[PDB]
């Protein structure tokens, strides 16, 4: 069916659930391995989201490569991406490796650092330009360069200088910092206004590594932020839009990551946001 008439006749039937437990039975289930060794305990933040081992994202080192990370490679839209936990006290220093290994020009954050009174990811950039960052057992360097707040979200530009090299790289953080606590936004017009700020800085384009995409286990709102902008380009690609099947992308895309997309009613903001966001296009 099409997606905006299947959307009213979920709306109608109040079958979202239905829906979504169809695609939690449907969706690959491939071996994580690495990532259950008890030498990587303290680097997983979630015991049950877990890197399969096909598609991880390997640290180059020959001690301990492991992080929790994955890399979704889609065909026919010509995009890839990692998606990532919220570092760890411990994995500060391997998330910037990774991000500098990758040759990733943004990282994309969906979370804020406290959310419902607990931690959700350290604390893994510099506030103020005057006092960088030290990854000791790394060896990079990280300098906050400027910062731009906006109502729904912030920009930060970010030096990485590997220090065993000397070179230097801009990196673009974009920050959603309100995504609320409970639920999902009511209208997408944010989200997607966001969307269209990461790409028009270059950070999802073929010459550069792959995007940086997290959240708290980089799974829910970060499935919903690759889930829209590969829908999307899609609907922009081929002849006909309305072949588009949002559910079969999803489950293409949880062929290389478990558990995208965590709740109905994720499901059904991403709906939302990919019909919005075909009309503002044209
Ligand atoms: C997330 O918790 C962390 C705490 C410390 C470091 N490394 C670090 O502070 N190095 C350092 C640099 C300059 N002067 C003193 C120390 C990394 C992560
Ligand atoms: C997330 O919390 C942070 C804590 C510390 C730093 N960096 C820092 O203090 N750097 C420093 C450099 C030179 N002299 C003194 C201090 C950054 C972030
Ligand atoms: C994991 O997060 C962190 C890692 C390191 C720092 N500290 C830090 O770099 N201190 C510093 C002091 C003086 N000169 C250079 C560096 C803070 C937070």
């Amino acid at each position: 069916m099409e997606m905006e008439k299947e959307f009213e006749q979920i709306d109608k039937s109040g079958s979202w659930a239905a829906i979504y437990q169809d695609i939690r039975h449907e969706a690959s289930d491939f071996p994580s391995r690495v990532a259950k060794l008890p030498k990587n305990k303290n680097r997983n933040r979630y015991r049950d989201v877990s890197p399969f081992d096909h598609s991880r994202i390997k640290l180059h080192q020959e001690d301990n490569d492991y992080i929790n990370a994955s890399l979704i490679k889609m065909e026919e839209a010509q995009r890839s991406y990692i998606l990532t936990q919220g570092p760890l006290p411990n994995t500060v220093g391997h998330f910037w490796e990774m991000v500098w290994e990758q040759k990733s020009r943004g990282v994309v954050m969906l979370n804020r650092v406290m959310e419902k009174g607990s931690l959700k990811c350290a604390q893994y950039w510099p506030q103020k330009e005057e006092k960088e960052m030290i990854f000791e057992d790394t060896n990079l360097k990280l300098t906050l360069i400027s910062e731009d707040i906006k109502s729904y979200y912030t920009v930060r530009q970010l030096e990485l200088e590997n220090l065993t090299t000397q070179e230097t790289r801009e990196i673009l953080h974009f920050h959603y910092t309100t995504w609320p606590d409970f639920g999902v936004p009511e209208s997408p017009a944010s989200f997607l206004n966001f969307l269209f700020k990461v790409r028009e800085s270059g950070s999802l384009s073929p010459e550069h590594g792959p995007v940086v995409v997290h959240c708290s286990a980089g799974i829910g709102r970060s499935g919903t932020f690759c889930l829209a902008d590969t829908c999307l380009l899609l609907m922009d690609k081929r002849k006909d839009p309305s072949s588009v099947d949002i559910k079969k992308v999803l489950l293409e895309m949880r062929k290389f990551r478990m558990g995208l997309i965590q709740t109905a009613d994720q499901l059904r903001f991403s709906y939302l946001a990919v019909i919005e966001g075909a009309k503002f296009i044209m």
